[PDB]
């Protein structure tokens, strides 16, 4: 379960983004991506999987899952396919800093910044980064 | 020390790749990035710093770091500033070229390669050394 992550797509400003969390942790990658296509999902859970030991992705198995270019990158990449809190919490947080950044995918970054970082339960809480890197490190 | 980063330029193809190397690890994140310009750079490291704890960033101190852009980034994610997996990356990057259409693909299958080899993995040490703390 450490393995695990679920991928959504979220829509702002005519522009797509796509979310991954770490089911176990809460921990978010997020980014704006230049069209909601098989190639550049594929290159998203490249990219995901590249950095974290990604063993299952839940996705929407909507039309950019279907092509050859993303089951091309899963498979590659050992990965096999198997939220709305998440997705409008990272829309809030962004909506906090849409204001200083000129681009929507600042903002963006900005706001998987503050959600990763955020220590919730007070001077006991764990930040989601903090919970990943034990969920991982533990195994 | 497990908040350190170095991050370098490399160049192909007249493209340019930023190439953040987690100091103590080895561990490697790195992306084609449309120009080395203290935007681009800015932004790199804003998302470098929401994914891990960085707190101190190496850089070449050239042009792409003097600006109002990269200082405000820095100061905001709270990072001060104070290559040779850059010449491995390259390396990985010429095996899988053939397998990408896009140079951005090939990097990131490149990433994905160097941070899994076994033989601990980048990627399992970055984890034991911040998990440690
Ligand atoms: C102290 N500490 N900080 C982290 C930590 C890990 C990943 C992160 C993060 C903080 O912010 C953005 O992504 C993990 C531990 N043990
Ligand atoms: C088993 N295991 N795998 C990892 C691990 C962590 C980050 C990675 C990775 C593997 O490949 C790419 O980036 C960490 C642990 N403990
Ligand atoms: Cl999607
Ligand atoms: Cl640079």
């Amino acid at each position: 379960s450490p393995g695990i992550w679920q991928l959504d797509c979220t829509h702002l400003e005519g522009k797509v983004i796509l979310v991954a969390v770490h089911v176990a942790s809460g921990y978010i990658e997020a980014e704006v991506i230049p069209a909601e296509t098989g190639q550049e999902t594929a290159y998203f859970l490249l990219k995901l999987a590249g950095r974290w030991p990604v063993k299952t992705v839940h996705t929407d198995n909507g039309s950019n899952f279907t092509g050859a270019t993303v089951r091309a990158a899963c498979d590659w990449a050992g990965i096999k396919q198997e939220i709305e809190s998440m997705n409008k919490e990272l829309k809030k947080i962004i909506g906090q800093v849409r204001d200083q950044a000129e681009h929507l995918k600042t903002a963006v970054q900005m706001a998987v910044f503050i959600h990763n970082h955020k220590r919730k339960g007070g001077i006991g809480g764990y930040s989601a980064g903090e919970r990943i890197v034990d969920i991982i490190a533990t195994d």
